[PDB]
């Protein structure tokens, strides 16, 4: 018996995590049943903060809680209502923690589109109708900071779309100061930006299908307009309407279109702002700092740090986050240094060069902590390999002194670690995600020392000793003299005499990372461990963390190297003795369906099928922030000519020779349907026999628990079908 | 004949079939396209001259898709710029041309995007619709008169139907209705304001970067319909200065209390018209014949020639209410309407005499009524041999109905048992269009005497060119039922054999009064799979099927999706049970309708079907148009049929569709059956796993015929055919 599809449906063998909440400098909350539990850090002991009968006759579901930074306050969540990716609307209910009773008085609304605590104390702000309002206690009345919210059009406090899906990763644009005080948000206008309009059909009950409508700009279509705005808390009126003082841009910016990419506050009073311009290949660092005469936020031109780029855009997918000192007048920020490698440069508000702390043939993933004499970061510099991550703690008074704090704990099992400090860096957890089984262990900071273990998955470890489980081999093979680097998770009892079936899980996004040292079951552990059939991964040209060498080799020139670069490793993955050339599929999602599509049209005869699931099929298609960072924009005089080179409805004919499959959801607000509507289309006019796969009022996740299932049974066969496997 | 009907023969059409499309101008002569020329050619002695050559409007600068001549001769409507919308919809742009003077006219221009265009019936009088409104255009050259004045895009229709009136009412876009002598112009007028509006999407080329949402006026089973007024215009007191007067028809009292239709309209003289009225309920119908007042300029419509026709075990009428053929004096009309004995037969009516008298009678059908003349009446019906698939002319004397004369049955019993016919203007001749069961088969005859002049077509080069195919044989027969007699029809392979076991197919469609099963030729996917493939393509007409009764066709009467499926499974079961059809390989497969029952039958988990195909399929009644629903299904409502509305749905059978391998086919812009009802399918097999084949079609909407997306589907559907019926 071994790793069935069934299994992986199901989760029948379930990874453990070790969810914890650093409250203070000492003290973190854990998921202990349905009951809180407070550890203490130092001794590992706990002592229960809420049993699980608290909410017991409470009438509804929580999904998330959210205790006040001072503990004196707790939020509920429920009625949880999913939008886009990161966005989502719910209800919820205070708690007095303290009177031990729920707030009734004043409750927030309903369908509340995000709400959160300030930094210290119980101050409250939550955005509902795309409006901002703050409540300084529980039970008072909400202030209303702003008035102009107006659905799919006015952003106040929440991001639009693109700005959710393409640059903060969240649908909260709110910033609350340190210490609770001021409040920073953005305001999106997407009055001028166009609409996407697909079908929504509902449950089978609605008669006419609804027509959902987003406002969502296109490669080089009108973009949405931002204005960044701050407000002081603590003086806020019940009579007269709070004044929000509105931080502009820097000319260099106004001279055209822009975007905001990141907002960080320095200190109580000093805020980073940094802006990109619609090409973006040139970013500015402004530097405001409050007045305290005209209640205005001033931004020192003696205080910029522009960043721009020639080899491709700024930033891996948005200009780096600076990590200011305690003080705010010395920062750190992950940029490229001069040989194209991204490192941790330290920066002098008054000075405008910075000073690399690091370099090598490599890359600083992110700064996780700073201290007063250690500065804390991620990095792939362990053992040359990219796909490995470990946590290096680097002197700021010698920038030579750097100890590795997780490269020889467990070098067997763990060689791809991720950090959660504590408040004020005192103790620190270390998640260690692979190779092996994940591990949870605490440690303290004073000298690194290693306190216990929270979690071994000692309890998975030990039901996979009867199933039959693939290995999987990490490695790298050579282009053009440079080294690329790919993984092949092996089947079971793996054997170099038998010939054995590739499949080629592609990505091949822009910083994309295929080839890591993660453990991970998910669909390909079935099919080699069932189905004995080698799936691998490849990161060609494009991919990150390997330097701008690499990365930005496909600047402008979307769908060409990380397209060759798969065919090229297939090529010679065929020719390794265990690999039945005659049986080599490829496959992939989002990204990686364009670039599957792409390959099955190259006319290389390498590949015999493929699976593309919701693909792009025309760079004019997705969104700008995003197609745009790479490809440029859509007019003769700039990068049109390879806009419509990349089609891949223009590379149908060689369709012919290679069985296709494509699955795209009807409701994809991200990878709109229409891509696949043309790639299906374009195969018609040209007599190619293809499989197909709809799947009704599904997005870009096709997560439904009846969706999911569905496509990895469909797809499955697809596979044992091409390879002629029972 | 080594080689074989294959599919690229098929597809891309190598054995094409040839026909004879004349165009009666008169009693005496008609227009036939020869050689991109348009003749004039004399029914009398087959001589011809012509009428226009290739190299007219050679330099005209314009693909011309049709043309248009005028009654009398002085005119030509050229048609260019085609645009289709609907089935029988679309724009095109019009020149005229003067035969007089061989010189395009430019004077007052006949606008683009007109919608619909026709003469008067005698002389040259225009008419045509834009922009919704009605225009009047008396001489080919003179401006135009503005009749109507509510034209709006998707709310008021006036001169054209809506989506719903054109689809399943009229089956046309056309709602002008000229009078004989071309004074009068009868028109309707629709309003869809409060109709609810279908939204898909609609992509285009590549190069249209966002999808463009269509929006059409679309009226679901229970929601509201479109409202129609009718009017008529006098075309000759044409003020210009104060344009006209419409005079409007109202409806009965009967149909005015609520929801009703404008089903028929007929001309019976010069100044009398026959309008009949459909109530929402589809049983209660009322023909109004009207006179024009010439004091006061007035319809009045009087009681007494007012005809009810009701329906208590069905809708009335097929699908609509028939159309009545009048007399020289408009004083009486025979028209069909179903006896008492449950089947449809002409009856002789009277203006004001409501019992009427069927000169008509037997176990058998009228199908239509072709021409009437002052002593005979020309008919078509399913009578010869009993057969109720088959289609022969009549000839009965108006002065005893004893002298029943057949026209058609004895000329080729062979190769002609299904017979369609194209009267001239008097009926001095008529044109039978003999479509099976042998080659179609084209002549000429003249009524005088009743004996063929000559042979117009008899596809001799079509049969010259299936001596090298190894063709199908085509069986057609009956089984018994409960007593009933149900007929069915087979496509056997070339060289059938009964010591062989061959994979069936059950092409399906079993809508209300349809009919799979009958005589005529056809050349398609049925031929190939039985050519080809070996495969034993079969139909069904029973329960539901029209032109064996009322007792057969009203059966399924508010009660869709139990008889036509119970039955389509009854006869594979019967056809299972024969000996040389094997058990292990029967498919269905149905479009539209039929791919409703194809899947319904599927999912009615009875285990006879390896796998089935359904394209365009239905899915629950409150998804299809109203008219077309609740004729068959009255009223989604509680105090209606409600209840089998929802016990009749294809996604209540998701579960049962584990045994079966299912491939759903539907187009991505199909107005008609909205992908809606297909998405609603598989959601409902992915919520309870259950894999199957799937594959969408964008921008094709229910008929599928784009030239490239015809080959595509069919190359998929014959792939998973073949790997069904694990044939090589
Ligand atoms: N960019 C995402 C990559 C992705 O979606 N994949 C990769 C593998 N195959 C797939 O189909 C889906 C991951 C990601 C998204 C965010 F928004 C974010 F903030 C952080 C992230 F790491
Ligand atoms: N829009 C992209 C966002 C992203 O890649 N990241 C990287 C990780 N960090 C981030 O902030 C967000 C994801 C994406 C790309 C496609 F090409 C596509 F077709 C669909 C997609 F969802
Ligand atoms: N109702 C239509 C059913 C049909 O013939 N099918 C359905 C499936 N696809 C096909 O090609 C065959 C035919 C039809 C006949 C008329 F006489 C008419 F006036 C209007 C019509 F629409
Ligand atoms: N709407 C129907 C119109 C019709 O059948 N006729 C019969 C022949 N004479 C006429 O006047 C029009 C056709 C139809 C029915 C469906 F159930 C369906 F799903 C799709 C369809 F296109």
């Amino acid at each position: 018996k071994t790793y069935t599809l069934t299994d992986y449906l199901k989760n029948t063998y379930r990874l453990k995590l070790y969810s914890l909440r650093w409250i203070s400098d000492h003290e973190y909350l854990y998921k202990q049943e349905n009951n809180i539990l407070v550890f203490n850090a130092e001794y590992g002991n706990s002592s229960v903060f809420l049993e699980n009968s608290t909410f017991d006759e409470f009438g509804h579901s929580i999904n998330d809680y959210s205790i006040s930074p001072d503990g004196q306050f707790i939020l509920l969540e429920y009625n949880y209502v999913k939008q886009w990716r990161h966005s989502y609307t719910a209800s919820y209910d205070i708690y007095d923690l303290n009177k031990r009773q729920l707030i009734t008085e004043e409750r927030i609304p309903n369908n509340t589109q995000w709400v959160t605590w300030s930094p210290v104390g119980h101050k409250l702000a939550y955005v509902w109708n795309n409006d901002i309002y703050v409540k300084i206690e529980p039970n008072l009345p909400s202030y209303r900071i702003t008035w102009t919210g107006k659905e799919d059009i006015i952003y106040n406090g929440i991001t639009d779309w693109v700005y959710e899906e393409e640059v903060f990763s969240a649908y909260s644009a709110l910033w609350w100061s340190p210490n609770g005080t001021f409040l920073a948000y953005a305001q999106f206008n997407d009055t001028e930006v166009p609409l996407i309009e697909y079908s929504f059909y509902s449950d089978e009950s609605l008669q006419y299908p609804k027509t959902v409508r987003v406002p969502y700009p296109k490669a080089g279509a009108v973009n949405p307009t931002v204005k960044f705005f701050v407000v002081n808390t603590d003086s806020l009126s019940s009579v007269t309407n709070a004044t929000s003082i509105q931080i502009t841009a820097p000319a260099s910016m106004l001279i055209g279109d822009h975007y905001l990419c990141d907002v960080t506050w320095a200190t109580q009073e000093r805020i980073s702002l940094q802006w990109l311009r619609r090409i973006q290949n040139y970013s500015v660092m402004d530097i405001c700092d409050y007045d305290e005469s005209s209640g205005r936020w001033n931004c020192l031109v003696a205080r910029q740090h522009i960043e721009m780029s020639t080899t491709g855009w700024v930033g891996r997918f948005r200009p780096s986050e600076p990590h200011f000192t305690l003080d705010g007048n010395s920062f750190y920020k992950i940029i490229s240094n001069e040989e194209g490698y991204r490192h941790i440069c330290y920066f002098q508000i008054d000075k405008k060069d910075c000073t690399f702390i690091t370099k090598g043939t490599w890359e600083v993933i992110g700064i996780e902590a700073l201290t007063s004499d250690y500065l804390y970061y991620i990095s792939n510099e362990y053992k040359g390999m990219p796909g490995g991550r470990n946590l290096y703690k680097i002197q700021l008074s010698d920038y030579t002194k750097v100890t590795c704090l997780s490269c020889e704990l467990n070098p067997e099992r763990c060689q791809y670690y991720s950090v959660s400090f504590s408040k004020e860096a005192k103790y620190y957890q270390l998640r260690c995600s692979g190779p092996g089984l994940p591990l949870y262990t605490l440690h303290s900071s004073v000298n690194d020392k290693g306190l216990r273990v929270l979690e071994d998955n000692s309890a998975l470890d030990k039901m996979l000793q009867n199933v039959q489980m693939p290995s999987k081999k990490l490695d790298f093979i050579i282009l053009n003299e440079t080294k690329f680097w790919y993984q092949m998770i092996l089947p079971p009892h793996f054997d170099k005499s038998k010939k054995y079936p590739l499949l080629l899980d592609v990505y091949a996004g822009p910083c994309s990372q295929k080839a890591d040292t993660v453990f991970r079951l998910n669909w390909a552990t079935y099919l080699a461990s069932t189905e004995n059939i080698i799936v691998a991964s490849f990161d060609g040209r494009g991919s990150g963390y390997q330097g701008d060498k690499i990365m930005h080799a496909i600047n402008r020139r979307l769908g060409t190297f990380e397209v060759e670069d798969q065919i090229e490793a297939a090529r010679q993955f065929s020719k390794m003795g265990f690999v039945d050339n005659k049986r080599i599929a490829i496959w992939g999602w989002s990204y990686g369906g364009y670039v599957t599509s792409m390959v099955l049209g190259s006319g290389s005869g390498v590949f015999k099928c493929g699976i593309a699931v919701a693909p792009v099929s025309r760079w004019e298609y997705y969104d700008s922030v995003y197609t745009e960072r790479y490809m440029g924009l859509p007019t003769p005089e700039d990068n049109l000519d390879h806009y419509r080179n990349s089609t891949v409805m223009s590379r149908a004919e060689n369709f012919k020779q290679v069985e296709y499959l494509l699955i795209h959801g009807t409701a994809d607000d991200n990878v709109h349907f229409q891509q696949s509507a043309q790639i299906s289309k374009a195969l018609v006019d040209v007599g190619v026999d293809f499989q197909a796969m709809w799947y009704t009022d599904e997005d870009h996740g096709i997560a439904s628990s009846t969706a999911h299932q569905h496509i990895y049974t469909h797809m499955s066969h697809f596979i044992k079908q091409c390879f002629s496997l029972p």
